[PDB]
């Protein structure tokens, strides 16, 4: 563990704290990011700087970081096949999905996404 940059998000390394996490944003009306990535992806890595950055920016959105092989069962669940997959939820139900190192189609589908 280490920052090199400010940073909002949160990993998760269990099952069970994700599906906890997931059950309480169910109810709220409240954008998730959630990056999909695994320790040995090159774009995934690259990508890290751009999404702290990101999170410290888009502070009424909640970002979360989902390793696809500690979680392999969450990433199935959302149907993960590349990385970095980023999962866009509000009220439990996905809203946008990037696929790859995006950072501009990233971010036009959070503004889009981040109010009512």
């Amino acid at each position: 563990g280490s920052s090199s940059e400010p940073s909002r998000v949160i990993a998760f390394h269990s099952s069970n704290r994700w599906q906890l996490h997931f059950n309480s944003s169910k109810q709220l009306n409240k954008l998730i990011v959630v990056d999909f990535a695994a320790t040995w992806c090159g774009p995934c890595k690259m990508m890290e700087p751009v999404i702290n950055a990101m999170s410290a920016k888009y502070t009424d959105v909640d970002f979360v970081k989902i390793d696809v092989d500690e979680l392999s069962d969450v990433a199935q669940e959302f149907g993960v096949q590349a990385m970095p997959t980023f999962l866009l939820l509000k009220q439990g139900k996905e809203v946008e999905r990037v696929v790859g190192a995006k950072k501009d189609e990233l971010e036009k589908k959070i503004l889009k996404h981040r109010e009512a």
